[PDB]
RNA sequence: ACGAGUGUCGUACCAAG
RNA sequence: ACUUGGUAGUACACUACU
């Protein structure tokens, strides 16, 4: 306010860098402010000046006379008070817009005043005066203040105040950190969210464990902190200062110890020379061969691919008829003698239909127009191409061993008959891979299908990826064109294809089989052939498929042979191979399947610009990997990464890992070729280290315009002959773990494993692990004195403002808000219950299989599968629990008053201490690792205290608030870079600053990549304990409530899921050394209890924050050593989860950089032990120059990422879920790719390949069922929007940007291109957009008035419903037009309490007309979901209603949605009912796809297209969007310049993109304010709120959207002739939808892109993105007609030139 | 045979003769 | 063991971080 603190406050923001001093001036400009209102209010009211007043002094004031002993005043610090006329004033000053603040106030005064008030029998009134800072206007809730004071005037004013804090965040807008440190900074009050504290805390057994374990010293120190009270005391940070103070000699001992290592160091650090990588590779063999069966024979490989293959006869005809009477004719010919030969010659007499082939077609055709096979010569046929088994043709003794030992049907005894003596203990059989025949064998198999494969099909490409993307892809790059032309030559693909086409077929006819009948499948190829045997249906549980393939072929030795074949034998015109039976589930069929789109990408990545390699020794290598569907090359391709990584790495420990866990699992030929691949990769990996060079850094004091890594092919190929750039070489390191065969695990074995994993780490902490706090690094120990030390500085350095701490902590998670008003508290995801669950799990008696667990009534009886219910009867203690979902679980706790109406952070306080006991069950992920990880789910309960102290320690953590863990975002590689900058330019000046003097100055660039093993199994607990004690913002009781909760969860008990018991039951044999059984106490009861491990992910956010106090001291340690060498250090550490990214520069001349580097490893393997933490040595590592972090590289400076491993995912996982969400997912997946710097060719393949594989799965190609050209007024695909089964017709700039929305901008700028008027084609968007007004309707084409009728009217408005509507909330519509059905689980709903309250509505006389009527009252029930109890119990049960929503809450597992896909075509999936609503299989719809196709077109063409409407179209779809206007003018006014080579790459946002941005808020919270009609609301700030929802009653009023449904309604109304409740809701509910989309729509998620140039603008930022993507080999320099909106070396051991 | 596995599994199930 | 008849929609599946 005065001149002096106004100008404190200039020096304050000029002076500040970082943004934690920006937010302590923010905080400080506030706090101002309000002292400011709160003094010029007091004057007006005439009354002292108080502020933050303690209660006490306010009752002693007002009552002097009682004892302050006697009263227990409240610990609530009021502004002000006012005690006249026997009354009480509690006046709080506040200078917010919004009055949730002042409610939040005053209802936690007055809840927490009445008592005291009661008890001295005198009324308190709580008044709170705020005052709006922009309109100067007070607000007193009071009415007896308000007569007391009949008029205030407060004459202010704040426009200094706004002024500082618009430089402030000028000056810090860019920066993301400090937006979200001061989002919600509206202070409401600070008390204590308990009353009362847990005095069974202290007399908890954990408690006195903990408390035993230290010294008596830290026992006094830990039970004065947990009562210090930082707000009753003089200064917040007194006890933090007096143990810091306590703490420090023995803090700065180690740290001084730690530091004299460095002249200890030997210089002998574990470098991956080929000796250490020899002796590994030799303790490896001598394990495996210890833990596996090592067979050296070649009949017990087993097959590297499923299937054999031939080439088709072009003499012969592809007619099913011939081909299946020249396969009989074959079978029949079979020369010599074998096990099978009489088998399969009897298998082909009894299909020779012989000389009636038309009347076997005739009988095929009328089966299929309209069962008991019909006699045609020598043939029984049941269907087309399926024979039943002739007993006359075939012996008894010949058809029994072909059925049981070839093909293994009923050769098995079943699970109630099997002995003892039945059941095989052995260990898994393995090819040795050392073997030098073993591995000559794989040699010659891999050559014989080189040879085989690489010879050309003889066909002319034709598909649809050529016909539809061909252009695009010559144009970006001629070269890929070429090498997806010579790939669709050979014959691979044509074998890779047969093969999916062949399982399609196989599969399709895989549902009505008999034990006496089999199939014949076929393919395009004439020549392959496949017998289908009697199995279960596909479509049932865990059903398996079993095949076995026939080729014929002229010439013997022209089979491709994968180690698979049985036997090739001569027949009449040539040669017959028959295959071995191969048995596959619907998971490997659908892997087989999508294999073709896999084989391409991985193709054409590897060879991208490479000559040196061959196409063919990459097709041979990809083929492999493509259809291996099998765990053996699981099991290699992970390990490949960290191995070859480690062995490249300057130090690792890569030989321990080789020794210790590298485990090759080497079933197959190909397993052990690349074997041999991966140690031949290991072995030389260290060999080209020195291969390695760096860029010249070109640097001008104010930005490096060229920096990274050399692209020079020197290096070796892994997989291939041929020589790689550094780039290409991390490329084929990391790619091949992305051809991701997951869902490969079975739960037989995982569960069991997952169980023994668990159960060993108690056990080994359980005995092995005695003392807590160790002074010597002991592994699983804590040091005390140093933990305490660094927390204390760590907290006193993160807690500038403790009071506005705990007051953002409180708003940014709603802790002052119902729960109900929280996402996850609410969701669809799982959670556990504990109880009496007797009736929902059990839905002749058996005997258990395992002799311990059967009574002697028992003895007589069959055995059994374990089920829950002889589960029950085997186990005493067993606790009953059940799975059931989150919003279930609060809807029942609600209903059952174990919740209320209370704010969230009161009720976790409460359940704290009510919750005691807790209990977590726990699941396989499924991952693609060769060894899965463990997955807990627990309780409510258990969420609600995990969530309190997770929010807490969140804070203080340096992670972007709105990202989660499991995500990290991409702007990390952005930071890297940056930090890389300071890294190099450090380097340039200290060097030239020591060398000027000039023995010589020395530089040193380090760089350790690490991970931390077993993050949450292996961790000290009892270190957090000391987090909270400590922490400087917590009341004495919520500390004690908190530690009484983390002394239960050190009591909890792991739940062993039912499934792993029922496994355990089943054995008839005992296990020698069982863990299971010894944890259980032999299957006593079913809970473990687990002590030291947080279970996987609880506690994210504390461990970060531990792991950066560890880094902080580890960066101390590093100091100080090189201050003993009087050199100059810089440190930068980044910690994710357990990640780690530690760069270290060293300027000095007294030592040699590899003392350097032994000591700086040493000290960060001890400063992790220190923290109770330990290295996994198979994900760290030391360089110099490669970065990295999680999944992102920086290469000296230069920004790098596998852009791959997104394209190929996109091949690789499909939800199944409908042709336009799969496209979607995928064009998304692409996009990401082209950020992350993918070539614009291999976009265009990876778009296209998503394209052709998702009309491959949908039947939508060209003459298949679902081809939409016909039924729509389109010549190609290109002319259909993509939401109607087309094809995605875009520039990849737009795509890039603007993703999905690309279709519908690029449509609209061509049609303004083509009927802009000539003098107009070239000019801002703006003004061609003006002309539309003179455009006439009947000049348009039916194409392009059926797309602007889509626009207008399913895209800006809700004409016609893709599903039945009733239920859905404002979010649940999305874009897709059509919408395939999907399950409802009948047994997932059955678990739902709500659901049964639900069904009990329903059958009810009008309980569901009431409920309508209530959410028509209350239309912002729809927007949001319930604020309180009474809302979101109603809102649960309507949303019931939608079918959407209880798919949603159902199973879709995608192998079952992928035979769905293949069984069911022709079935009706779509609920599509025109406009506006104008035994069943468990998917069922309304109608099909044509069906659909002809009622949209029909209902389209009813609807009326004007001017005005192609007015409304491009004025909110273009001119709207600031962003959408800039793309446009980007595609229009574009020149491309001189081409320019790509040399340095590096990450840019698009420049001041807050400005592009139309609506601030998410779409969640514009449409609540809409709905509720208040532009202030719980997350949000009114004066951005305001002007968002000025937009969007612009955008409601200018479509009519509001005026258009209510003259809908009435004229319904006078229909029917009544108010119809259903319609009007269904209105509503299409509003809000319509409106939450239009919000959607206007947001865009620009994020980091990799560019070849840095971008200063907006401008250049568009410039770059669209140079960049026009050609592969180089970019280009654009402009834009009009406006869019001296050499020196370095001496340092990574040797680099500078051209300053 | 095939899938899985240094954990006994899948390798359809049931009834009648 | 073999013959005939009947039955069978999913891994009833999944979380902590938005
Ligand atoms: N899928 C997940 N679900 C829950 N938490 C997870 C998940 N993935 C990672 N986390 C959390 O992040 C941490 C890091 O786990 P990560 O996969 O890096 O390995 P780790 O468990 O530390 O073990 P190791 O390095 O020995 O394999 C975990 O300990 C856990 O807290
Ligand atoms: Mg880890
Ligand atoms: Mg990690």
């Amino acid at each position: 306010m005065d001149y002096q603190e106004y100008q404190q406050f200039l020096a304050r923001i000029n002076t500040a860098r970082d943004a934690c001093v920006a937010k302590d001036i923010d905080v400080d400009l506030l706090m101002a402010r309000k002292d400011y209102f709160g003094r010029e209010l007091c004057k007006s009211l005439n009354i002292e000046y108080r502020n933050d007043v303690p209660f006490i002094d306010i009752i002693l004031d007002i009552r002097p006379e009682v004892d302050p002993l006697t009263i227990d005043a409240p610990h609530i610090t009021p502004d002000n008070y006012l005690y006249i006329n026997n009354v009480l004033y509690i006046i709080d000053y506040k200078v917010s817009v919004s009055n949730e603040s002042s409610v939040i106030t005053y209802d936690k005064y007055y809840e927490l005043t009445r008592d005291i008030s009661d008890r001295l029998s005198i009324p308190i009134e709580i008044v709170i005066i705020r005052i709006d800072p922009v309109s100067r206007d007070l607000h007193i809730n009071s009415d007896r203040f308000k007569e007391l004071y009949p008029t205030i005037v407060v004459d202010i004013n704040f426009n200094q105040f706004f002024d500082l804090k618009q430089l402030l965040y000028e000056k810090f807008g860019d920066d993301e950190e400090f937006l979200l440190k001061v989002a919600h900074g509206d202070f409401t009050l600070t008390a204590p969210w308990c009353k009362t504290g847990c005095p069974e805390f202290w007399k908890h057994p954990i408690y006195k464990e903990f408390k035993m374990s230290m010294p008596v010293p830290e026992r006094r120190l830990f039970e004065e902190s947990v009562k210090f009270n930082a707000y009753e005391s003089e200064r917040w940070n007194t006890n933090l200062v007096k143990i810091r103070e306590y703490t420090k000699k023995d803090y700065s001992e180690h740290i001084s110890k730690s530091a004299k290592n460095i002249f200890l160091a030997s210089g002998f650090y574990k470098q991956p020379n080929k000796n250490e990588i020899s002796e590994g590779w030799t303790l490896m063999v001598e394990r495996v061969q210890d833990q596996r069966e090592i067979s050296k024979s070649l009949h017990d490989q087993k097959p590297s691919i499923h299937f054999i293959w031939g080439a088709h006869n072009p003499g012969n005809s592809n007619n099913a008829t011939f081909k299946l009477i020249l396969l009989s004719k074959s079978l029949q010919s079979i020369k010599g003698i074998s096990t099978y030969t009489e088998a399969f010659k009897s298998l082909g007499k009894m299909m020779d239909i012989g000389d009636k082939a038309i009347e076997y077609e005739e009988f095929c055709m009328s089966l299929k127009s309209k069962l008991e096979p019909k006699q045609i010569n020598n043939a029984l046929v049941l269907w087309e191409q399926q024979f039943m088994i002739n007993n006359d043709l075939i012996d008894k003794s010949e058809k029994l061993k072909l059925f049981k030992n070839f093909c293994g049907i009923g050769k098995h005894k079943q699970f109630k008959n099997k002995m003892l003596e039945d059941l095989e203990v052995s260990k898994p059989k393995i090819l040795d891979f050392d073997d030098a025949n073993m591995y000559l064998a794989s040699l010659t198999m891999m050559e014989q299908s080189k040879k085989i494969l690489s010879k050309s099909n003889g066909l002319k490409p034709d598909n649809f990826i050529l016909n539809e993307f061909g252009s695009r892809i010559k144009d970006a790059n001629k070269e890929t064109y070429d090498n997806m032309h010579k790939i669709f030559e050979t014959g691979y693909w044509q074998c890779i294809s047969d093969f999916s086409t062949l399982m399609k077929n196989i599969l399709s006819v895989s549902q009505y089989n008999r034990h006496n009948t089999f199939r014949i499948a076929m393919c395009a190829n004439n020549n392959v052939f496949a017998i289908v045997f009697p199995s279960a249906d596909i479509k049932t549980k865990k059903a398996t498929v079993v095949y076995s393939i026939i080729v014929l072929h002229k010439e013997e030795e022209n089979i491709f042979n994968p180690g698979c074949l049985h036997g090739t034998f001569k027949c009449m015109n040539g040669y017959i191979s028959i295959s071995r039976a191969i048995r596959l589930d619907k998971e490997r069929c659908q892997r087989i399947v999508s294999s073709p789109g896999l084989f391409l990408t991985t193709c054409l990545l590897f060879k991208h610009d490479n000559p040196t390699l061959v196409m063919s020794d990459i097709m041979n290598f990809s083929i492999y990997t493509s259809l291996s569907i099998t765990k053996s090359v699981l099991s290699l391709t992970e390990p490949a990464r960290y191995m070859i990584m480690n062995s490249l790495a300057i130090s690792s420990n890569v030989k321990d890992y080789i020794a210790e866990k590298f485990s090759p699992y080497t079933k197959t030929l190909f397993s052990v070729y690349m074997t041999r691949l991966i140690k031949n990769a290991c072995f030389d990996a260290y060999d080209q280290r020195q291969r390695v060079q760096l860029r010249d850094i070109y640097l001008s004091d104010y930005d490096i315009t060229q920096k990274g890594i050399k692209d020079n092919r020197e290096l070796t190929s892994i997989w291939f002959p041929g020589s790689v750039t550094l780039k290409e070489y991390l490329t084929q390191i990391y790619l091949p773990f992305y051809f991701n065969a997951k869902g490969l695990h079975e739960k037989h074995h995982v569960m069991v494993d997952l169980a023994k994993t668990i159960l060993e780490i108690e056990c080994e902490q359980r005995e092995n692990i005695k003392e807590i706090w160790s002074t010597n690094c002991t592994k699983q120990t804590v040091n005390l004195k140093i933990l305490i030390h660094s927390l204390c500085k760590n907290l006193l350095a993160d807690t500038s403002r403790h009071n506005h701490l705990r007051n953002r902590i409180e708003n940014r998670n709603n802790f002052r808000r119902s729960i109900t008003t929280i996402s996850t508290f609410t969701s669809s995801k799982s959670c556990l219950k504990i109880g009496d669950f007797r009736k929902e799990k059990e839905l002749r008696k058996m005997r258990l299989a395992n002799p311990m667990f059967v009574t002697d009534e028992q003895v007589c009886l069959e055995v059994g599968h374990c089920n829950y219910e002889m589960l029950r009867n085997a186990m005493p203690n067993y606790t009953d629990y059940i799975s059931t979902k989150v919003f279930d679980r609060l809807y029942e706790l609600l209903d059952k008053k174990v919740l209320t109406d209370k704010p969230v952070i009161e009720q976790i306080m409460d359940m704290m201490i009510d919750h005691k006991k807790f209990y977590f069950t726990f699941f396989n992920k499924g991952q693609k690792t060769s060894k899965d990880r463990e997955i807990f789910v627990g309780e409510y309960e258990a969420k609600m205290c995990m969530y309190a102290v997770e929010r807490i320690a969140k804070e203080r953590c340096k992670l972007n608030p709105d990202e989660m863990i499991s995500e990290p975002g991409d702007g990390k590689l952005k930071v890297l870079e940056q930090k890389s900058e300071q890294e190099i330019r450090f380097l340039v000046e200290t060097t030239r600053q020591k060398n000027r003097e000039i023995g010589k100055a020395k530089g040193l660039k380090m760089e350790i990549n690490a991970d931390m093993s077993k993050w949450s199994a292996q961790d000290v607990f009892y270190k957090y304990f000391w987090l909270i004690a400590l922490d400087p913002i917590l009341y004495p009781q919520e500390k004690e409530r908190i530690l009484y909760f983390m002394c239960n969860y050190m009591d909890k008990e792991l739940i062993l899921p039912d499934e792993l018991l029922f496994n355990l039951l089943d054995q008839k044999v005992a296990y020698q050394n069982d863990i299971i059984a010894t944890m259980t106490n032999q299957l006593n009861s079913n809970t473990v209890l687990i002590k030291r491990n947080w279970l996987q992910g609880n506690f994210n956010y504390t461990s970060s924050y531990v792991h950066s106090c560890a880094m902080s001291v580890y960066k101390e340690i590093l100091k100080e050593a090189i201050t003993l060498l009087d050199g100059s250090i810089l440190v930068n550490s980044l910690v994710h989860s357990d990640d780690n990214q530690t760069s270290i520069t060293i300027v000095q001349d007294k030592m040699e950089n590899d003392k350097i580097i032994d000591f700086a490893m040493k000290e960060f393997e001890r400063a992790c032990l220190t923290f109770g933490c330990q290295a996994n040595m198979k994900k760290t590592y030391v360089t110099n120059c490669i970065k990295e972090f999680v999944s992102l590289f920086n290469l000296y400076g230069e920004p790098f990422s596998i852009y791959g491993r997104f394209l190929l995912t996109s091949v690789g996982d499909c939800a199944y879920i409908g042709p336009y969400e799969d496209l979607a997912s995928r064009i998304s997946s692409a996009q990401t790719a082209i950020k992350h710097g993918c070539p614009p060719s291999l976009a265009w393949v990876s778009i296209a390949i998503s394209h052709w594989m998702t009309s491959l799965t949908y039947n939508m190609l060209p003459g298949q069922s679902n081809d939409p050209i016909d039924y729509f007024p389109a010549e190609n695909r290109k002319d259909i929007p993509i939401e109607l089964n087309g094809v995605l017709d875009a520039p990849l700039s737009m795509i890039s940007t603007v993703g999905l929305e690309s279709g519908n901008l690029y449509f609209l700028i061509k049609l303004l291109s083509k009927y802009t008027p000539v003098m107009q084609k070239r000019e801002s968007v703006v003004n061609q957009i003006a002309e539309v007004k003179n455009w006439k309707v009947e000049d348009l084409t039916d194409n392009e008035i059926f797309r602007l009728k889509i626009l207008r009217y399913l895209v800006l408005d809700a004409e016609m419903d893709p599903s039945d509507i009733m239920g859905e909330t404002s979010d649940m519509r999305g874009r897709s037009i059509l919408t395939p059905r999907k399950f409802t689980t009948a047994g997932s709903l059955r678990k739902l309490y709500s659901f049964s309250k639900y069904q009990d509505r329903l059958s009810s006389p009008g309980g569901m007309v009431e409920l309508f009527t209530y959410l028509l009252e209350k239309p912002e029930l729809l927007v949001t979901k319930g604020e309180d109890m009474k809302d979101y119990m109603e809102s649960v049960i309507f949303r019931y209603n939608s079918k959407r929503f209880k798919e949603s809450l159902s199973i879709q597992n995608p192998a079952q949605l992928f035979i769905e896909q293949i069984l069911f075509s022709h079935k009706p999936v779509i609920d599509f009912s025109g406009i506006r609503d104008k035994k069943e299989p468990d998917i069922l719809g309304k109608v099909t796809f044509t069906e659909a196709y002809r009622l949209l077109m029909r209902d389209l063409s009813s609807l009326e297209l004007t001017n005005d409407d192609i007015q409304v179209i491009y004025s909110y779809i273009i001119l709207n969007d600031p962003m959408m206007i800039t793309i446009a003018n980007t595609h229009i006014l574009s020149i491309y310049g001189s081409p320019q080579r790509r040399m340095g790459m590096s990450c840019s946002t698009m420049p001041e993109f807050r400005n592009l941005k139309l609506i601030h808020h998410s779409p969640a919270l514009v449409l609540r304010a809409y709905s509720k009609n208040n532009p202030d609301i719980q997350g949000a700030d009114p004066t951005e709120m305001a002007r968002d929802l000025v937009h969007l009653k612009e955008f409601v009023e200018n479509t009519n959207l509001e005026e258009k449904m209510k003259v809908r309604i009435a004229m319904n109304e006078a229909e029917k002739g009544q108010r119809d409740i259903v319609f009007e809701l269904k209105e509503m509910t299409r509003f809000y939808q319509v409106c939450y989309e239009y919000v959607k729509s206007t947001e865009h998620k620009i994020k980091v892109f990799i560019l070849p140039a840095k971008s200063y603008t907006t401008t250049d930022f568009c410039s770059l993105m669209q140079g960049n993507l026009i050609k592969d080999k180089e970019w280009y320099t654009v402009h834009y007609l009009k406006q869019i909106l001296e050499g020196e070396a370095i001496h340092s051991t990574p040797i680099f030139n500078i051209y300053y």
